[PDB]
Order: structure tokens, then sequence, then C-alpha cells
């Protein structure tokens, strides 16, 4: 890599104020939440592109320079290792200029995005043109990127939660610099790239999420229209042990799609978390005990599990599965509130917020948990929609962060017939022994799972190894092979996944 | 290629028995309804394995002896080359003894197939096993394959109509012999393989649509709960002119899923020609006029465009939505009709069967015609679901199909926000200057529609390089550093989507 000539080259293309070469211009991209003990992920410049010729320029220049690019929308995965690349010596190319809104199809409910275009940006526009469409809103949301959080394969809480299936066409910048365009996009005066996913040949868009296979410069979204009637409902499970009976309820709600939304099946201990600091409920050095969690539960009007979803239609449609869903789960112990019980309940807010695909005031509480706080890595294992698989993992889960020291803070979200089980490993970063502590309890917890063959839908820059081992060595063999055919310089987020050139 | 070394070693593998390796023993192999003048689509072989084990040699095999393979799972891709190799001198490698159903999970609604599972053997499966699950039937079939249909994106007629979407989880032999699990199931214990889709790193099923990167061994899919209710519909339009306000009716329905299933909206010709020769209908020589088609269409009670959809779930929530369906379709001069009207009509009956993913009498009326009948090729343009796109679509087809002698025989599958324009060019493939003429207009639809910005979800054999034509250079060049990189030696299926070493 010769980054002095690469970075020289890139003023040329973009402009000297948008170029960021040393230790002090680049702070705004270097602060995390993950735990780094030995400072490894860390960028040593920032490229901030307003077009695709930019981008175009950049990505010759890189290969050129043999000098890596760390591409980032928003850059806002807090949790995940923010805009920190995976590996030494990358400059980040920051999208965040490029967030112009290209199209919105109010008939057919499609949009077509640039990387930069914020939650906050898209959901403005929709109010502003009094087009009756939804967003959906990965909790985060305002300055967050629907480009972004759907190529990291995140999820939102309305009938639109899973982000990928709802892609439709993107524009991608391959290794070489030449754009490329999937499924009709490539179409000369195509009208349906937001409308049929596929195209023809392999279906390559999942080549470009969760990876470093190029860069995307646009991409098309489903949007859902606004539905008459918008109902959300929160369960109140009174037990830190049904966890299992809430799963086994609202699987057959979902696999029958009476409920469409992705569930939250909130932990006590992490909406405390939200609004207050871990000595408000117990002791330093005191553990977060099931009584105390109950009582401190209990005056904020929560259970030990806490489940959020809505139903969307008409007045007739809701009256025809909420009998059935209130039965199913009061069955399960479960006591089913809606708006008018939960009034001031701030939790609730948030969750109603959520479900109707709306932006809740930026604030996160999680960061200031323990002692000074500012420790945050997602350990996010799949399970099947199985109660007994939730049992096992919220035990083995329980089990390893207690022994390093730390706190079960942890949801379920709920899809058809999985479940991202999300742990929020909170530390005090500042503490460099607590630091090292949260590395081990995070290494632990990947190891363990993989163990009894759980692994992550998503993580952290810090273990994209790890949880890459917990995987085939064919699919990393195999990862490696499409690497080094579609970027043979390596000049693509290195070590993006585990992928290293 | 060493066609008579490969074809030896073939024989050690899976026995002589199951090696065909001349002209007279391959006939089986080499029927096709698509146009063929020059006689170019024909295999030189075909090896039948029980086992992956023997699929893993047999790709070493080839690798070694430089012998392609053109592997189907159960070859009914009728209309699109049946089990024809795209290019010559190739083997088929017919996975149809790899028919194990090896798991279906009741309450998660999931199974995992082996490629020769039948449609036929999976409906009796859950029947047999009292079940309450349904599948998802391309019109076709009893002996078709859900695996092979999925793998080339196809589609039925149930709320699971989209086959790909609900995909989960794959084996794949990749070109070197290697056994990769996609999404989850490279854990070992995995519980997870057919509950979450994407795994983990670059999301790869898609590469394995379409395409010629590896031999799909088992397949994951997921399959719908069997409704209390079930609530068939057809609804008539009277005249040829109605196909943008039929399309501008249903979208709405669709984007806000008030109808969940992909609605066949079939042409007055279509309907005739499954069950009435053309010869019943007009004088060979005469136009299949508009005068004529509707004359045979209200004596069997059928209009000139007829549009299929279902209701599923419980009286209560068909109650909630039917009243606005029945407002809407009315409106747009469609008269909406149920079982209880439509007695005895056999259109009627053949969709309330695909719709609830039942099973047909296996018989295909299409293949006669025209004189002696045995020409089809399906030419299966994209549209955005709009009514002007499919004005535009018919009134293009109907003139290109009529200028080279054929009939316009029509469908459209409508979807969310696309539609599958399904046209049949039937032919009379025992004549060779009317195989010709077939070819000539199959040329000239593809390449008219492509100036127009429309092309192909998927193409026969005859046609893949054309209909790839249609898309980007980049796209194409892609593809080819793909195959190269996954393929070295070319022995997969060379010429699927264009794809060629
Ligand atoms: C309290 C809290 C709650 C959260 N809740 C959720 C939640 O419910 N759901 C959820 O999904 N997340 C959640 N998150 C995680 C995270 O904040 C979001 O997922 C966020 O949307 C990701 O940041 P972003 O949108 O800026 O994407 P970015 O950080 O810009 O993108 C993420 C990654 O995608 C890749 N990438 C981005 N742009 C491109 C490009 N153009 N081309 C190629 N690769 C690219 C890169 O690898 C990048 O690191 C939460 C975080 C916190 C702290
Ligand atoms: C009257 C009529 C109506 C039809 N209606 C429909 C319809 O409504 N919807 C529809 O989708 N189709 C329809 N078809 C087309 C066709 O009959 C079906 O799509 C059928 O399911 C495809 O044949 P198959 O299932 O045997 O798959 P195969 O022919 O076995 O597979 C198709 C292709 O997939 C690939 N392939 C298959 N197995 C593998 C493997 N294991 N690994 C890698 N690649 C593999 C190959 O490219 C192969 O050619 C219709 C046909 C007719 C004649
Ligand atoms: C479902 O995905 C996520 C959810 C959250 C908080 O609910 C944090 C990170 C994630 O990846
Ligand atoms: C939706 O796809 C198809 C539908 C049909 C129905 O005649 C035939 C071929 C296809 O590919």
């Amino acid at each position: 890599a010769d980054f002095a000539g690469a970075m020289k080259a890139f003023r040329g293309v973009v402009g000297a104020e948008w170029v960021f070469g040393d230790e002090e211009a680049v702070v705004p991209w270097s602060k995390t939440y993950i735990p780094d003990p030995a400072h490894q992920y860390k960028p040593v410049g920032a490229v901030c592109p307003q077009s695709v010729e930019e981008v175009q320029e950049i990505v010759r220049i890189a290969n050129t320079y043999k000098q890596p690019l760390w591409t980032v929308s928003t850059g806002k995965n807090m949790g995940y290792g923010m805009t920190a690349p995976a590996t030494p010596g990358q400059v980040v190319l920051d999208l965040k200029r490029m967030n112009r809104i290209l199209e919105v199809d109010a008939d057919l409910g499609t949009c077509l995005l640039e990387p930069g275009v914020t939650y906050q940006q898209l959901k403005d526009y929709l109010e502003e043109h009094k087009i009756p469409l939804w967003i959906d809103v990965p909790t985060v949301g305002p300055i967050a990127s629907p480009v972004g959080n759907t190529l990291d394969r995140g999820v939102g809480y309305t009938p639109y939660g899973e982000h990928f299936m709802f892609q439709c066409g993107m524009e991608v910048c391959l290794p070489d610099g030449r754009l490329m365009r999937t499924g009709m996009g490539s179409i000369k005066g195509s009208t349906a790239w937001q409308a049929f996913k596929w195209g023809y040949g392999p279906y390559l868009d999942g080549l470009f999420t969760q990876s470093n296979f190029g860069i995307v410069t646009k991409m098309g979204l489903w949007l859902m229209p606004k539905p008459p009637v918008y109902k959300p409902f929160m369960v109140r499970h009174a037990n830190m042990e049904d966890v299992p009976k809430i799963i086994e309820a609202m699987r057959p709600l979902r696999v029958s799609n009476l409920v469409a939304n992705c569930n939250l099946m909130m932990s006590a201990s992490y909406q405390l978390a939200m609004f207050k600091r871990r000595n408000e409920i117990v002791p330093d050095g005191a553990p977060l005990d099931e009584a105390s969690l109950k009582k401190a539960a209990s005056a904020n009007g929560l259970g030990m599990w806490n489940t959020y979803f809505a139903l969307y239609g008409t007045e007739q449609t809701v009256a025809g599965v909420e009998p059935i869903i209130r039965a199913t789960l009061t069955a399960s112990g479960g006591e089913v509130l809606t708006a008018a019980e939960m009034e001031g309940n701030p939790w609730f807010h948030h969750h109603q917020t959520l479900m109707q695909g709306g932006l809740n005031l930026d604030e996160v509480g999680l960061l200031r948990w323990r002692g000074a706080g500012g420790g945050l890595a997602w350990f996010a294992p799949v399970a099947a929609a199985r109660g007994v698989e939730a049992e096992r993992q919220t035990a083995l889960a329980k089990e390893i962060v207690e022994k390093h020291g730390f706190d079960y803070t942890a949801a379920y979200a709920i899809g058809w017939r999985d479940l991202h089980h999300i742990i929020a490993l909170l530390f005090d970063k500042a503490d460099p022994t607590q630091e090292q502590k949260a590395d081990a309890c995070y290494r632990e917890l990947v190891t363990r799972f993989g163990a009894q063959g759980w692994a992550s839908y998503r993580t952290g820059v810090n273990s994209m190894d790890l949880v890459a081992q917990q995987y085939g060595e064919v699919n990393r063999d195999f990862n490696r092979t499409l690497k080094r055919a579609i970027d043979p310089n390596g000049i693509l987020s290195p070590g993006k996944s585990g992928i290293h050139p």
C-alpha cells in the first residue's frame, strides 16, 4: 500500500476538504463501543465523495496504489464497530454525502436511494409529499441508513421488518471501478428495477450483503402502505423462566401470519438499562438478582419479559385475529395490554413508535449502564423459533456473562420461523481491566454457543474472524475464492465477515 | 473432453445400468418442445446417481476427463428445453433417483428435500402423516420437483407462490466435488438450517439459481399451514382491451396484501388451448379473430380475460377483505364468481386446485393446439404491475406472433409489484417450416421486447444467449468471472443462462 500517493490522488477527485489524512483528522471515524484492548480497530484516513463518478475514480486509484477502502453509508453500526475497519491500514470510504432520494413510487410502494439517505430524510420526504407509505426503522433510526442497515441484513418491527427480503434492485461499483445494476436494472429503459427482485441468471444481490465484494451506490426498497388502522400491543410475562412459553405461543401466530411484524421480546434488565443505570437497581459488586429485577420492573409496569407486536389493517381485519391472539398469549401466562392501559409507559411508547415505522428521540441509555459506561458489543446468535432453543440459549448466555462479572441484558427479535437472540454485552470501556474482561467474555459466548450448534447472524469488527470460524471451512474457502476473483487487489474492506485477501 | 474415459469411470461409480452412453440409450433425455431447426440441443450421455457421494465422485471424474454435466432434478422444464443441454457434448446428470424426503417439521412448517423428490411424493407424505401443511404447485405438478422448480425460480399460486422467497438452506456440490451447506447448515449440530435464510457473510443461495456454479444436493423449503377456510374466486372480464383495468385493480389489493396469492390472469385463447385444438375454434389459415374467441369463450363460461385468486384464513378474516376486493374488481368491469357459480367449469376447477396447492390430472392440451402440435416455447418477460405496461406488452406480443402466423396465447402471473407475462408460442414442431418460423418469431419477441426495456425472468436452452444479451455487458462479464473462478474446468452446465467457460 502507498498511502501518501493514494490520499494525494483522492484530494484530486473529491477536493482536499473531503480527504482526512492524519491521526487528528480521522478522530471522527475512530470511536467504537466494542472491546478493543489492543486499540487495533482504527482507520488511517477517510474520503467523503458526493457522486458515484467520484466513487468510481476513488476505486480506480485504490487499485493503482493498493490502498484498501472500508465502505460505510452513515456508519452508525453501534455495537458492531461504528466506522472502524476490521484490519489495520484502511481508509474509510464514507458515502454520507451521497444522500439523494432518487425515486419514490406511491402506487407500487417502492423507492430508490443512495447510501447516505437517512431514515429521517426518507420519513420527512414521505410526510412532506403526503405519500401514504411507511418505513421500517431498526431501533436506532434517525441518522442511520436504510441502505447500510439492509446491507448488514438488519431488522425492524413492522410487517416489512426483514429488510433484505424487501430490497429490490441495487447498483454496485465493482472492485475494478465498473457499475453493475442487479435484477432488471441493467436493461436500458427498464421501469421494473424496484418491481422484480431476481432478474435472469444467478441472483447476485446477496453477494453484496455482509460482504466486501462491491460498493453499493444505489439500492431499491419496497415500502409498506399505511394501513387504515394500527393497533399496538404489549404482552407482560411475570417470570424470568417464561421464555420457552412465550416462543411456543408466538410461533403459531407468526408461522400462520396472524401477527405479521417482527416482535421484540425484551428482558426486564435490557428495558431498565434503556432509562436507568445499573447502580439505580443494585449496588456495584452485587449481582443483578431476580428479586431486585422483578421489584424494579413491577414499579415500572414491566414483566420479566415484555413482548411487543401490532395488528394492521381495518377495524374488521384486526377484530378477525385479536381474539385468537389474546387467548393464545393469555394461556401462556401473558397479560395482553393496549395503548389505553399503557398511557405514559415510556417502553410501550418506544415500541408503539417502532411498530409503525416511527423514529424515536435518538438517545441510547445502554451506553451508561455500568461504571463510566461506553462498552457495547452485540452478540446476536440465531435460533429456530422453538421454546427449548430460547431456554437453552438464555441459560448459557447468563452463565457466561455472569462468570465474567457482566449482566444478562437481552431481547429476542421473533421472526417467522427464526429468532435473533440479541445479547447486549454492556461494560465500562473506560476501565481497561473491564474492556479486557468484556473481550474474554465475548470470545467465550461465540466459542461455547458454536459448540452447541449456535452462531451469529451479524457481528462486530472485533469478532468477524471468530464468528466465520463457527461456520464451515468450505464456506470460508469459497468466500476467499470469490474475494480473490472479484477483488484481485484486495482493496475493498479486507476482513469484513472474516473474508481476507 | 475424453467422453469414453469419463463414461467408463461413471459406470464404476453408479453401475453400468445407470450410465446411458450412445444415440439410442439417450433418447429418453433428447425430446424437447422448443424450436431446434439445427437439432443442436441434445445430450451425448446420461448418468443417474442415487447418492450425494456418487455425485461427488461423478464431479471429480468430470474434472479429470473435462466432461461437462448438464444437471437436472426431474427434468420436466417443458417449454424451456426439458433435459436438453444448452451446448453440444454434455452428459445429463439426472438426479431423479435422489428422491429422499429428509425432514418435515410440522410445527415450524418446513421440509428438507433431495432434488428427485416430486410434488406428488411430498403431497402424499403430508397426507399420509396427517400433517396440516400445504405445498405450492407450479401448474405442472405431479412429476415435477419443488427443488428443480425453485432453482429455476418458478412460481405457484398459493401465498407461498414465489418459490425462491420460501427456500431456506441448501447443500451444493461445488465444481471441485466438495459439499457446502448455505445459511446455518455449515454449523455442526444446527437445528436452524430451515429456520433462518441468510446465515453470516455473503448470502450465496442465489448464486445456485438459474446458474451453473453448483449441483444442489439438498434444499430446504418453507411450507404454508393449511388454513381453516379456503375460498377460491374467478373474475371474468368481457373484452380483450380490459388488460390495463385488471392490472390497475389487482395492484392495490396485492401491494396492500388483501390478496396474498400469485394470481393467474388467463387469456381466453390460452384457456381454450388447454382443452380444444385451434381447428375447433377457427379454420386453419384463418386468424384467431376476437369475434370467434368471444363466442367460444362465452360458450364455455369464460370472459376474454379470467383472473384467479383465493382468500385463506377464517370465515371472519375472509369476510374482512372480500367486500373491498369485490367492489374494486366490479368497478373494473369484472364479474366476481365463486365455486357455487362455476360448478362443472373445468377452468375454475383447474385454478381452484392450483390455489390450494393441489395436483391436476397430468394432461397438457397446449401441445396439440396447431396442426400436428408438439411446439411450445415460453417467452416470459417481466413487467412492473402497471396497466400501461401490460397493455403495451400484449400489443407488441400480438403484433410479433401474428406477423409470423402464430396466435397470442398468454397469461399474466400477478405478483406483489411485478407481472410474469407468460407467452406460450404454440407451433407445429413436426413441420420443419413451422419450427423455423417459430424460431424466427421467438428471436423477434426477445429482441423487440428488449428494445422497449423488457426482458425474461426465465428462458429455454435455445434462447439463453439472446436473453442474456438483453441484460448488461457488465452483468455478462461478471458472471463469466464468477464461472471461471467457481468452475475452472467448465464442467457444470456450460451455456446455462448464457454463461460460457
Ligand atoms: C440501542 C441500539 C439498538 C439497535 N437496534 C437495532 C435494531 O433493532 N435492528 C438493527 O438492525 N440494528 C440495530 N442496531 C444496530 C445499528 O445501530 C443499526 O443496525 C444501524 O442501522 C447500522 O448503522 P447504519 O445504518 O449507519 O449502517 P452502516 O454502518 O453505514 O452500514 C453497516 C455496514 O454495512 C456495510 N456497508 C454500508 N454501506 C455500504 C455500501 N454502500 N456498500 C457496501 N457495504 C456497505 C459495511 O460493512 C458497514 O459497516 C441498534 C444499535 C443500538 C445501539
Ligand atoms: C402447461 C404448462 C404449465 C406450466 N406452468 C408453470 C407454472 O405455473 N410455473 C412454473 O414455474 N413453471 C411452469 N411450467 C414449466 C415447468 O413445467 C415447471 O416449471 C417445472 O416445475 C420445471 O421442471 P422440473 O420441476 O422437473 O425442474 P427441472 O427441469 O429438474 O429443473 C429446472 C432447471 O433447474 C436446474 N437444476 C434442477 N435441478 C438442479 C440441481 N439439483 N442443481 C443445479 N441445477 C439444477 C437446471 O438448470 C434445470 O434445467 C409449466 C409448463 C407447462 C407445459
Ligand atoms: C434484531 O437486530 C438487532 C436488534 C438490536 C436491539 O433490539 C440490536 C442489534 C441488532 O442487530
Ligand atoms: C410464472 O411462470 C410460468 C407460468 C406458466 C403458466 O402457464 C408457464 C411457465 C412459467 O415460467
